[PDB]
């Protein structure tokens, strides 16, 4: 039997702490004020979901990891965020408050 695997080897506990700590602050209001791009995607959704292939490739996260699977494992350890059905997206447990840029009628 030569069929490819349907899984991978997840990160160590210490990598997870760094990885989750980035994604945690990425959904905080203090990041949303400066990252209008990420603010758009979280505001786009009814629940707040953002793709893990983007989140893993963020300006800090790239120093640690550039892999949606490796970040997807770390979503399980989140205390303020929730993964989706196959761990391909994550949303903040609370709806993110509206920003001045969202009040525009354009």
């Amino acid at each position: 039997g030569e069929d490819l695997e349907q899984e991978w080897k997840p990160p160590d506990e210490e990598l997870i702490k760094k990885l989750v700590d980035q994604i945690e602050f990425y959904f905080s209001d203090e990041n949303l004020e400066k990252d209008a791009f990420l603010l758009k995607h979280v505001r786009r959704n009814k629940l707040g979901y953002v793709s893990v292939k983007l989140l893993t490739s963020f300006k800090k996260v790239k120093h640690l990891t550039r892999d949606w699977r490796t970040t997807a494992h770390a979503l399980k350890y989140s205390v303020v965020l929730e993964l989706n059905e196959d761990h391909r997206k994550v949303r903040r447990t609370t709806p993110v408050p509206l920003f001045p840029n969202e009040n525009l009628p354009s």
